[PDB]
């Protein structure tokens, strides 16, 4: 039968966390109850540890972000903010690829834009929200409906201005993790020095485009965050569809194991295709996220483990360095049960608990696994995610 090895001595990326977006200008804010469902880690709560928000172009809208951002922080989360457009007096229009009236930040206003981002940072700080990071731009390379930045404009801002931002600087938030938006920053010593978090979105991003050798070479001291996605679609009322929801778990496994990502952040938290339904309950897509978010907590470290021990079975493992305990998340996308011997050499652990989601149950506690020495034999139900803790 199939075997996997978890190697607790081969440490990979430190986990920062998991979460999603609030946008109270475009859609309704989270309600009081929804804030707790998202950021609490009790029964029937998602255990999210990252909130993302927008930086409005009109400072008279900033007050609308405060209640949800404050609640998330109270429940243990960190908050990152991204702008879509500068204030209109800083914007000029230009023609891009033949399309007129497109927006870019006026070059002669780069310093004024820093002051706008800093004014947001200071406004949120005055209201009890200490931002973990602020982005230069949401999707500078997909800005048909907002503000475009070329790779060079992004680079010049990163090199010449981003040092003046009073927060961690996240860039470039390419819509698809396109390396042409980030390579210039990683290759310029001043820009790289001004960077703190390499942020990327995953819209259309394949497994082969998840590794990033340049970042493994140049990225020492920088974090690596996947700051927006929905998968496998944004279809109306799709969030409970099965086995489609297993794609959410698989995308997260891939982000962690193939991309070495430290954070994975959904789009709108509350939406008919999101982790929280419009009625405030958790969706099947939400339970997929929860198999990671509720158990792989911030500061756990991913470790090397057999990622794909048999066809349609995917394994990731994270270690809590406080006690060398292990959290393993195993996805079985097969329509048949799979029996695996999981070897964890040199562990003192002899018993694992397990929680299982299928099409018919959500995070169901099942019977404990007893090890024979350092080997744990596990049977995975068909079309399931199991978290072993
Ligand atoms: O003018 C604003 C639009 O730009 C906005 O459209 C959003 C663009 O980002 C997409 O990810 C959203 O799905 C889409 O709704 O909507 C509000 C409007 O004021
Ligand atoms: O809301 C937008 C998405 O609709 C957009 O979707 C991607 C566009 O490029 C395609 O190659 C991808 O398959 C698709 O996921 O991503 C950006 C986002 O703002």
């Amino acid at each position: 039968m199939a075997s996997a090895t978890i190697n607790l001595s081969a440490e990979k990326q430190v986990i920062r966390g998991f979460g999603g977006m609030n946008h109270p200008v475009w859609i309704s804010d989270l309600t009081p109850q929804q804030r707790d469902t998202a950021f609490g880690n009790g029964e029937g709560q998602l255990g999210f540890t990252i909130l993302r928000i927008h930086v409005d172009e009109n400072r008279n809208n900033w007050s609308k972000e405060v209640a949800t951002a404050r609640r998330a922080i109270e429940l243990g989360a960190i908050v990152s903010a991204s702008p879509w457009n500068p204030p209109s007096n800083m914007v000029e229009t230009f023609t891009r690829n033949g399309v007129p009236n497109q927006k870019r930040l006026r070059y002669d206003k780069y310093g004024d834009y820093v002051q706008h981002l800093n004014d947001f940072v200071a406004y949120m700080k005055s209201n009890g929200v200490d931002l973990y990071a602020i982005s230069v731009q949401n999707e500078p390379d997909y800005a048909h409906e907002w503000t475009w930045w070329t790779p060079q404009e992004m680079l010049r801002f990163m090199r010449d201005y981003a040092g003046q931002i009073n927060c961690r600087v996240m860039a470039p938030e390419s819509f698809q993790y396109l390396k042409n938006m980030s390579d210039p920053i990683l290759n310029d010593p001043q820009a790289l020095a001004n960077l703190d978090i390499l942020g990327a979105h995953f819209y259309g991003t394949t497994v082969n485009n998840m590794p990033y050798p340049l970042f493994e070479q140049k990225g020492a001291g920088k974090e690596l965050w996947m700051t927006a996605v929905y998968v496998p679609n944004s279809d109306s009322n799709s969030a409970d569809r099965w086995p489609e929801a297993l794609e959410v778990a698989h995308n997260m496994h891939n982000a962690l194991v193939e991309g070495n990502f430290q954070a994975y952040v959904w789009w709108y938290i509350r939406r008919s295709y999101g982790p929280m339904k419009e009625d405030g309950t958790i969706s099947k897509r939400g339970y997929m996220m929860a198999h990671y978010s509720k158990f792989v907590r911030p500061g756990y470290v991913r470790v090397d483990a057999t990622k794909n021990p048999t066809y349609n079975v995917y394994l990731s493992a994270c270690k809590n360095k406080k006690d060398n305990s292990v959290v393993a998340v195993v996805i079985n996308k097969s329509t048949e049960a799979k029996t695996i011997n999981i070897s964890v050499p040199g562990t003192s652990i002899r018993k694992w608990e397990r929680y299982v989601t299928t099409g018919s149950k959500n995070l169901r506690k099942e019977s404990d696994i007893n090890a024979s020495g350092t080997t744990f034999q596990v049977t995975l139900e068909p079309q399931s995610v199991t978290t072993f803790v």
